[PDB]
């Protein structure tokens, strides 16, 4: 704390992006993405020639990790020291070292401080997994965005259309078929559509946070 953070964490393919961005524009707020968060130290790590095998070498470059995150009309940039690497996130190839560096009880460390370093003034959108109960458990508003099956599936079939990938909405389905915080709100993407979990949200941020 001072600096107002709300959390929003969920499963995969709730649509938790869209909220995120769409709060932290109407708000004009920071925003942290925390499952983009080790994609990009593992490109810094590419990118630096550091040794994505030793967690000696990567411990620094994660605690200084020069990243920041801005949403323009529902577009994220990552920029990485610099320079947009929205594109280069997404390979597999960045997944896939993203996975190697993640698996360091240090540098999983390192980037828990890395990440509360971004709560500043005005204020803070920060979505993940563990936002609410783990990286900002003091945090003034929680919220956690569920979804059935199906609006999930439909999202990760979008999302990998967006690479190249179009693949069989039953197959997805199948592919798919995490606890939120006591004191988070439960928003369900299924019984409301996107427009309307984002109105909701932004209300009880507002009875939190401001009004009168």
């Amino acid at each position: 704390a001072i600096a107002p953070v709300i959390t929003i964490d969920g499963p995969s393919g709730a649509g938790k992006g869209t909220l995120c961005k769409a709060m932290a524009e109407a708000l004009q707020w920071h925003l942290l993405d925390s499952g983009a968060i080790y994609r990009v130290l593992a490109l810094a790590a590419l990118h630096h020639h550091v040794d994505v095998a030793s967690e000696d070498a990567l411990v620094p470059l994660a605690s200084h990790l020069d990243v920041r995150f801005v949403s323009t009309n529902g577009n994220l940039e990552v920029i990485l020291e610099g320079e947009d690497v929205s594109g280069e996130i997404r390979t597999q190839e960045v997944a896939n070292a993203a996975s190697q560096v993640a698996a360091f009880p240090r540098v999983r460390e390192a980037l828990l401080r890395r990440q509360r370093a971004f709560r500043e003034l005005p204020g803070l959108i920060a979505d993940g997994r563990d936002m609410g109960t783990v990286v900002f458990p003091d945090a003034p508003v929680k919220i956690f965005l569920d979804a059935s099956s199906e609006e999930r599936a439909h999202r990760r079939m979008l999302q990998l259309q967006v690479k190249g990938f179009s693949v069989n909405f039953e197959r997805l389905l199948a592919e798919i078929k995490l606890v939120p915080a006591a004191d988070a709100l439960v928003l369900d993407s299924t019984t409301l559509s996107i427009e309307q979990v984002i109105e909701k949200a932004l209300q009880y941020a507002r009875q939190k946070l401001a009004l009168a």
